[PDB]
Order: structure tokens, then sequence, then C-alpha cells
């Protein structure tokens, strides 16, 4: 079952957080994620294909954000304004997609 | 900028509605049609694979949908039940995505 789980769910101000990735299932093009708490163009941090390994940033993308293979998110030197929820969307080959919502609280 | 277009917005039941797909972007992947507002998963009617030409139903489609290859959705035999929104995301080949939201209204 598609989950994420931050790490730490606090995150001092300055400081990092990991947004981590349970349960991808196979057959995947790539990986989307977003600020808030649905799929939202406008609010797209990174588009990431996986057979060629390309970065691609959104809208959203404040030049912070890290995103892994595995589908991770690092984001660094977190603002107030990182704080909230994010949402990651795996796109599969048949286009069939799945979602995964989590959060963090940056004091 | 991407859009649908319902046609006709104003269905009588058991009709037939086309929701018209403009401006596609460049280099892409594949479509998703979903009930709601949102691409979410638990209501996607329809992933389809621009690579294979092939459509896959998602947990919201009742049999009566139609993807084209150019995005367009043709729903058939309308009820009372199916007056609102539909939501269309195209993913791009660098996993960037956009999506468009239009309605429809059953009399
Ligand atoms: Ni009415």
């Amino acid at each position: 079952q598609l989950t994420t789980e931050s790490m730490p769910f606090n995150v001092a101000e300055g400081k990092e957080v990991l947004l981590l990735v349970h349960n991808l299932p196979q057959q995947l093009f790539g990986y989307s994620w977003y600020k808030g708490e649905r799929a939202d163009g406008n609010r797209q941090i990174v588009g990431y294909a996986i057979g060629t390994q390309q970065a691609t940033p959104g809208p959203a993308n404040s030049g912070r954000e890290t995103i892994y293979p595995n589908a991770s998110l690092l984001i660094q030197n977190v603002t107030q304004n990182d704080t909230g929820f994010y949402t990651l969307q795996v796109i599969k080959s048949d286009l069939v997609n799945e979602e995964a919502t989590g959060q963090f609280h940056v004091y």
C-alpha cells in the first residue's frame, strides 16, 4: 500500500527532512511530487522519469529539494513556508496512477 | 493552456457527452481521466498509454466510457448521478504534468 513518511515529523527551521516512500508498485514511468494534498500541476515540485534518471522541476520547486531513484524527497534549509502537506504521485506504464500524501511541521 | 469543453454541456438523461480536449502539450506519455475535481486514483475512470495505444479502466470506470487518442472522453447513457466534474491529467515525458477539469449537467 503506497505511503510516505517524514523524517523527522517535526523539523527545526533551517534544518532538513526526508520524505521516504514505501511500497512503490512495479512497472513505473516515473514520479511526481507536489506541494499540498493533491496532484496539482501549479503546485508541482519535481517530475522524475526513472529510465533516464532525469529530474525536472515544476512551478513549486525552490531549489532546496532532492529527489532519489526510490522516490524519496529530501528538502534542505527548511522554511516555515515548506510546512504541511506533500503529495507523491507514482505514474505506472498503464497510466493507472497512485497517490500518497504525507506531512511535516516546521517550527 | 490545457482545457476541456463538454459537448454538449447540457445533456438529456440517457444521451451522450464528449469531453473534448484543447491544447495538449508536447511529448507526452499518456492520459488519465477522473471523476471529480482532482487526480485521485480511487476515482480514476481510465488510463491511456499513448506509446502502446492502450486504455486500462480504473476503479471509477462504469463501462460507458471511451477514450480517444487525442484525450477526448465519451460518456454514453448518462444518468442523473453523472452531473458534475471530470478531470484529465496529461502525463508528460519529463513527468511534469498538467490537469484540466470540466463538467456537464444532466436533465
Ligand atoms: Ni439540474
